[PDB]
């Protein structure tokens, strides 16, 4: 099954990622979120539209749009997540990432200092752009 | 055929009665979302101190598999519904997926349940069983 | 005397104009909650790379000796506030002292504004203490 | 400088609050933090969310017991977030953590991440223990 894909994205990523939109299509089915992702993207923005943002109904669809781009990967076990999550101080939504990252073989983008750092491989979007704008 | 969605409330309070509805676990089904707030709440236990989130995690993964597991919804339904009825996207995602897949939403929560049409909590799910 | 009572969401955003509302400060407080829900908000900054946080949490810590801090509510009160309104803990901690100490409520949460007799968001706040 | 020892956290209020005879004696010697009574009212309120029958009763008894508890002061913001950025602490732990050291106190937690992370601090068994031989 087609797995072109290169990197784990997640919601920090994710989002600022959406921004440069034109920046990464093409290279995307080479991007990959998981079920979560989806969820915390949603949330998020959810959190922008409590506080006052006029858009959201607008800014949804945005997401959407965004989110359809990316190939979604099977869910971890909750089993090996638990471990992760324990051993390397992460909470499980964290260790979700830096789990399926590595059994993987992907690198995961995050924007959150702490993933990156307890995370092999792990850049952050501004990486990702540079490394995309390159092929 | 499918016929409860079960959300990670219920999921919780459903692992301590294995016995009497494993043989109904084709009627249940979860959303992807339901793993990971099933795992983060088991992790805050762990966090709290207990020897055995290795085992209780076992566990939860043993309960899990248990259920089918719906598609996600389209962020941009939740999202209406989630403002619309005053929920997080989280909770709208479940009141949105159990009503527009016509099935009864089991929740343990009060606001979900008072907010979703046709939601049960565990305790009527139970004795619905038990007569199926 | 104290006539606002402003939450985390409103004294973020008020943060960027301390110029027009000094001024006025007595008239504006927070409760303890508020230290800490900023703070956090300061640290998920840190969290995703912002190479301030030490720089930015001493502005944050001026801006904020500028309130008044009003006394803790009762969690009996609350509880009921946020149960019957459906909100947070936190949140129906503002609404309920601002409606129980008879202020107005400075937020930028939707919800809030919507649940909390007389609040208003940061926008609204400003133009009046420009007519004050 | 005072009689105060401890320096108690919501995962903490609540172990002790089923344990109420047991150190209402010493009363005295713990504190908490303004945060506590937010943190410990948010989770009574989950409880509630998720069906609590007696939400109400609960939250009345859960005001009695903290009632005995003195109330700290709160941490300059300053200084909480560089324990946190550096201990990886959330802004909410790091605060305890902070007070705690800082105040000299014992910080009693039922957070693993928080005893570990925290110099001196225990658990509520370990409290209830010392108490105990006092
Ligand atoms: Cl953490
Ligand atoms: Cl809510």
């Amino acid at each position: 099954g087609a797995m072109a894909v290169e990197y784990l994205v997640d919601a920090s990523a994710l989002y600022a990622l959406a921004a440069h939109y034109d920046k990464w299509i093409k290279h995307r089915e080479k991007l990959a979120i998981l079920h979560l992702t989806i969820y915390e993207a949603g949330n998020a923005l959810w959190k922008e539209a409590r506080l006052g943002r006029v858009d959201w109904a607008a800014a949804s669809r945005h997401l959407k749009k965004v989110m359809s781009s990316f190939k979604v990967l099977e869910d971890p076990p909750l089993d090996e997540v638990m471990r992760v999550a324990v051993e390397r101080g992460l909470t499980f939504y964290d260790a979700s990432y830096a789990y399926v990252a590595e059994s993987s073989g992907l690198v995961l983008v995050t924007q959150d200092r702490e993933l990156l750092a307890k995370t092999k491989g792990a850049i952050d979007v501004e990486t990702l752009l540079v490394r995309l704008a390159a092929q």
